[PDB]
């Protein structure tokens, strides 16, 4: 079946020190959208909530004359993995591996999420992140069970100079993906991130749409 | 005025060897079309001229509220200038800069192109690219006299794998882009090339759209 | 004390299979030399064994003047992690991350290592990869717990042609590095590589060099 | 011949804003040592000397076991091109090209030298670099007419934060390199700068040396 509500464990560390979180949502597989909200296991994070935004679901995202291949592999069972590197401007650098496991319309995501090399006094460690800029992603599919993704990805702060990174990723499925998919390249998704936070939560809302043109 | 009509003149060289091409086109800066017809001027070109894409215009490009940054510079005579560097998956490089004078609604552009690195056996240098992947390009303005683009590149080839390349500029103006322009980011900017060739001559075409979202 | 010792857990996947196995060795930690052997587990590597070399202990390393910073923290037990990125010509990635643990003069590592978007017939799924180019890596202590390194690598192939890739890591401290160390950047390490392998094992040597000048 | 004296002529633009530098040299070809002299033409330089270090002669580089392809090529007047990017980490970029003449043991350089994204408050446009740091690059030969060479750079600033750069290029040469250079590889390059300025002139010197190991 298509989605309905996830759940989402994200673990590992920033700047060797441990992290854990755990929280819970739902969405529209329909819309592309979908909403998370994770309490704090034991206070406030130590870096800026907003680096973990692309960390915070592409089965919710449909695509335009169908499923996506996202869609598909969850219906069907067989499933796809994510392996995504981030490279920050300040030489900061996480990588992250995403794995899925579904119960009818139910997702649960069990991410490990490690990142290094963030200033002491940049950024991220010093909570200066204010919202993740609206992105394009280009898709293509070099081979019929893997897609390379990239994107230039950008966050605002409090001192009006973006904080830029580059995002890179594959995503690998168990079993191939349909021609209706392959057959249309390159696809682009459209995404806008909010995220809020407090000292103890943060909820978190994603729209995404997949586009093969614009004209 | 805005661009009506163009000449194109593009010298350097390629792995070494020089080349220089001269065109003369036409487009629409209320639509963001543009279409050129050029000759290679010192004989047959010894690489594909599909590699030369990027390098055959942004004043026909409008934006979505008003003249592109590009117009407006163009407009009022103050101009802007690129310098544009292409990174190719195979080890090749291209470097670029283009200049460009105005008399009335006609763009006279002077663009070196050095290209290096081209494998002897590789698909540029044995004519194995057959078309440009529709793209989307990223603009941040990290100071009001300055664009920074990115993109990311691929062709089709005969051996069925694509040909990528990372394509990244500053795009510098001579007086401050618009509050109008500057408010508005990312902007990012959807094109697609049409090229047909001989071994004397080409016909090129490019539609070029601007946009802050698809939602 | 110095490392005599050392043990290897590797362990993640390469193309969306897992992958586990156990090596053991020796090695000088006054002369950066080091000898890994490791039976395969369960049948061959889906993979060429020649990708696991930077994976397959910079205990090892002494510096210029005296012990390195990984020696350093090895002796207080305070430690480092490793966190790399190596990014392929031909699309594909590996994230990395190292943990160790230690028991006197014995080294046991815990590796994790994924990586993704290796082409089917590329040379790293068809075992055309034959040696690991020497190496030079440049480091620099952006902050007193935290080295860069990068490296620009190369395997020589069946095809007589090299491929390539681009290697960065920080490498993380409990405790911070000492000042005489930090004094002196960049510092540079030199590194060879050996690995033979069969359809069931493989042997691995190191050799590494820190300079700070050739002259 | 060998090189004995050059002369240098850097001429292009940063941010925009037109320069040209002329200088006269010497250096030792034998021990891969050079020193130029550049008095200021047309006023104070608005950016920071240390810019211009990797602008301002590889034909005064011996090799370890004869002379350098650099050398070879200068001496039986078929000569080589330069084709580099410098890539600087807060989204600055230079692209050069250097073309050579030679009169006996005398070297003419007319380099064209492009500058853009620096942003007005950061180092090199407010003058905070001290001194560039000693590297290493790594040569290649993916063709016998063609060089692929890769450095990471830094220089140190008046912040005490180092302020990197990746540099890559070609060097293609109109005839091939002898056969005893081509399966030497990779070959290393170690280089030392040391640029003095005043409002009216500089004083640049540079060694260079060849190596395949240091063990």
């Amino acid at each position: 079946p298509l989605p309905k509500t996830h759940e989402l464990h994200i673990f590992g560390s920033f700047n060797g020190v441990e992290f854990d979180m755990v929280g819970r949502g739902i969405g529209n597989p329909n819309e592309g959208s979908e909403e998370l909200n994770a309490k704090f296991t034991k206070g406030p994070l130590k870096f800026s909530p907003y680096i973990l935004v692309p960390h915070l679901y592409y089965q919710y995202l449909p695509f335009p004359d169908g499923m996506s291949p996202f869609q598909a592999a969850m219906h069907d069972g067989s499933g796809y993995q994510v392996h995504r590197t981030i490279q920050y401007e300040d030489g900061a650098s996480v990588t992250a591996h995403y794995r899925y496991t579904y119960e009818g319309s139910h997702i649960k995501g069990e991410f490990q999420v490690i990142g290094t090399g963030f200033p002491p006094d940049g950024p991220v460690m010093t909570n200066k992140l204010t919202a993740m800029d609206w992105s394009v992603t280009k898709m293509l599919y070099p081979n019929d069970k893997t897609i390379l993704s990239t994107a230039d990805c950008s966050y605002t702060t409090t001192a009006g100079k973006r904080y830029q990174s580059k995002m890179r990723e594959n995503n690998t499925f168990a079993k191939p993906m349909a021609a209706d998919i392959l057959q249309k390249q390159p696809m682009f998704v459209f995404r806008k991130s909010e995220l809020q936070h407090s000292k103890t939560e943060l909820t978190f809302k994603e729209w995404q749409k997949a586009f093969t043109d614009v004209m």
